[PDB]
């Protein structure tokens, strides 16, 4: 009955972070009638979770993942969603041999079934890899911006900005046709029903690609199709031509979500750009299984299996290639590792930007920066980054002390648009068309294709758009900002929708409001004008251009996409928020572990509870929750004035130390706070308490630096271990123990 907060218990650096944090959260919440539970989705969990048939009654745990999932749709759901990993096969792999050697028989993940307990079990291993997590909380759309307090911050501590000459070479290359941009097509569901992906080849024959796939009344579909001749001519012309202007050849994608379309791309790309070493050794690297989709990585580690002779011919035709063409951007230059050598190195999300902010640079061989042609193949979001990077060169570095804001309002509410288009998603075996029928047979999308293209189908529904419509009319209210809608007449798919927000806006009383619609490039040359001028403008977009942007302005405002606000105002009526955006940080555990130094920032975290303790307070009608909120966002600000977030090596304050003077300010703010008698007089003492000793748990938290760690694992650590290398200060400990 007492009002529950979902606390995700997740991987590595946050995992980390919330064996301190947890605890005071329960503290400072308890008094309040507050409950905190948590849910483990680790990768670890998800996979014990997985296979219950193969452990001890004792080592089973209940299926968290599906179970959040089910309370996302309920109205009174409360969820902090911490980042956590979208497993690759090397970290699938990892985890597994991790929990076997802890005794839990998980079966080995087979790359390649060859029985029917491998496939049953590869299936089941594939649907737990990759961004799996995600597509399950996501049940709303999405309000993310920075907080008030971060951006007034960065204006009065300005982050650094790359100087952008006007002479700079680097631009962002895309295909001018043939891709899913120019191909698409799309249609508007009269009524409920589902739709049949058949591909009609040029033999006659008809093979099934999705025998069924359900629609609603409204719903938007669309196909489209990347061809490989043009994909390839492309490529093989910016080759060419970054090897001609002397500019570092990069590529942009995003592998790891992009899952079925991205790595073909990027397969592509690997194979015309090695081709010379690639066709000579044909019959060799199908021999090892070589597996271009997964980059050139995957052909230096499969060749170890060859004669010596043999790998060294291979490698020293691969230099011959390297010296024939365009120098490549660098992941590691000290170790020769490309932008080609793995799919899911550079994202695009966090890889333009970082670009965009360092000059438009990126590494190159020689470890030095230097300017680049940035390949984002399809024409759908390409052209915002070239606006982008025109504007820095025409104008010169974004000012982050003047600069206004771009805030975003994204639909992705059920998987919508391309991150619901995996399972709909084929390479065409044969030339011919793809046609998509209802039950009744009518045609409602039918596109030509040939052998080796992608094609892919992707859907968007009506409850989510109107949500999404309710929420960019909500936050333009809110603040007073114009708001923009980034659709382009010229796609079949933006067009649907644009007719879908025309009318829907109509709902709303927006008479005081400024409300636009404007094409990605349009939209992005205005906003930017503005933003350069000090002024804000709302960004209100699809899926992807929900997730590009919000790192891109993050970025230049604050020189950093960790540090906001991600709230999930879900469609059943419950919140979400999510307090961070990227990945669980693998080096910070590895540094934790080399010398006990945790350099985590939970700021994003901060962020998040203050927004879910307001949610809980407004939801339930909790006075001291309300009071909870305002006092967490003062110490907060605090943690932000007083600069007490985690520094970088050693005998500083660290993720830990950040918590306690969290725990500091936040008690110190209640016990002065005039609004609840019970809190102040409950606080009192806990604020004395850490005031009194803050010197002296500082230095008990120290203490704990370092030295090397063991936690006996790593996915899957003994978390009496880890909890009191989290909590090493008896001193603090104590100090909260009144608390009930
Ligand atoms: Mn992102």
């Amino acid at each position: 009955s007492t009002p529950k907060i979902i606390y995700t218990l997740t991987d590595e650096a946050p995992a980390l972070a919330t064996y301190s944090l947890l605890p005071i959260i329960k503290a400072f919440t308890g008094s309040s009638g507050i409950a905190v539970e948590t849910r483990d989705i680790s990768l670890a969990g998800r996979l014990i979770a997985t296979f219950p048939e193969y452990l001890t009654d004792t080592q089973k745990i209940s299926d968290d993942l599906a179970e959040l999932g089910k309370l996302a749709t309920t109205p009174d759901a409360n969820i902090i969603k911490l980042p956590n990993i979208s497993a690759s096969v090397p970290q699938l792999k990892a985890a597994i041999k991790e929990l076997q050697q802890q005794g839990y028989k998980l079966p080995d993940y087979p790359e390649e079934p060859k029985t029917d307990t491998e496939k049953d079990v590869k299936a089941r291993y594939d649907k737990i890899k990759g961004s799996a997590v995600n597509p399950v909380l996501r049940e709303g759309n999405s309000d993310r911006r920075a907080p008030l307090s971060v951006k007034n911050y960065a204006r009065k501590h300005p982050h650094k900005m790359g100087a952008w000459s006007a002479d700079s070479k680097s631009h962002v290359a895309h295909m001018d046709n043939g891709d899913f941009y120019g191909s698409e097509k799309a249609a508007l569901i009269g009524a409920p029903g589902s739709v049949k992906i058949e591909l009609i080849a040029k033999d006659g024959s008809s093979t099934v690609l999705k025998a069924k796939t359900s629609v609603q009344a409204g719903e938007i579909i669309d196909s489209s199709v990347m061809s490989k001749n043009a994909l390839r001519n492309f490529i093989a012309a910016e080759i060419e031509d970054a090897k001609k202007q002397g500019v570092l050849l990069s590529v942009h994608l995003k592998a790891t979500m992009m899952k079925v379309s991205d790595p073909i791309m990027f397969g592509q790309i690997v194979s015309e750009f090695y081709k010379d070493a690639l066709t000579k050794h044909a019959e060799v690297l199908k021999q090892i299984g070589f597996d271009v989709n997964n980059g050139i990585g995957d052909l230096y580690a499969r060749i170890k299996t060859l004669p010596e002779a043999k790998q060294k011919e291979i490698e020293a035709d691969i230099q011959a290639v390297y010296a024939q063409r365009p120098q490549l951007a660098m992941v590691n230059s000290d170790k020769g590792i490309t932008n080609l050598h793995v799919p899911s190195d550079v994202i695009v999300d966090a890889s333009m930007p970082a670009m965009i902010r360092d000059s438009g640079k990126m590494w190159g061989p020689d470890g030095k920066l230097h300017d680049t042609k940035a390949v984002i193949p399809d024409r759908c979001y390409a052209g915002v980054y070239q606006v982008v990077i025109e504007d820095c060169k025409q104008h010169g570095a974004f000012d982050p002390t003047t600069m206004g804001s771009v805030p975003n309002v994204g639909l992705m509410a059920q998987k919508a648009e391309e991150y619901g288009s995996h399972d709909k998603t084929f390479q065409i075996p044969a030339d011919g068309v793809v046609r998509v029928t209802d039950e009744s047979g009518k045609l409602l999308l039918e596109q030509s294709v040939e052998a080796g293209d992608i094609w892919r189908m992707c859907q968007a529904k009506d409850a989510p758009i109107q949500d999404w419509v309710k929420l960019a009319v909500n936050r333009a209210r809110a603040t007073n900002t114009p708001a923009v809608f980034w659709l382009d007449p010229a796609r079949a798919h933006d067009a649907q929708v644009i007719a879908k927000v025309e009318r829907y806006l109509k709902d709303y009383d927006t008479s005081g409001l400024d409300i636009r619609i404007l094409s990605p490039v349009e939209a992005t040359r205005f906003s930017l004008a503005r933003i350069r001028e000090g002024k804000d403008t709302i960004s209100v977009t699809g899926n992807v251009l929900r997730d590009y942007l919000t790192d891109l302005f993050p970025i230049m405002e604050l020189g950093t996409s960790a540090k906001m606000l991600s709230i999930v105002p879900l469609m059943s009526g419950g919140g979400l928020f999510e307090t961070g955006a990227g990945g669980s940080a693998p080096k910070h555990v590895q540094q934790f572990l080399e010398e006990g130094y945790l350099r985590w920032d939970s700021l994003g975290e901060f962020l998040a509870l203050a927004a879910s303790l307001e949610h809980l307070g407004n939801a339930y009608k909790n006075p001291k929750a309300l009071v909870l909120a305002s006092t967490l966002d003062q110490a907060t600000g605090k943690i932000l004035d007083n600069n007490k977030s985690p520094a970088r090596k050693v005998g500083e304050i660290d993720n830990r130390g950040s918590h306690f003077y969290l725990a500091l300010y936040w008690a110190q703010a209640l016990a002065a706070q005039t609004e609840d008698k019970e809190l102040q007089a409950q606080f009192t003492g806990i604020a004395k308490a850490l005031t009194d000793n803050e010197t002296k748990i500082v230095g008990e938290l120290a203490a704990a630096q370092g030295k090397p760690v063991d936690i006996a694992g790593y996915y899957h650590p003994n978390t009496d271990l880890t909890s009191k290398a989290m909590r090493p200060s008896a001193t603090f400990n104590a100090a909260l123990a009144p608390l009930a």
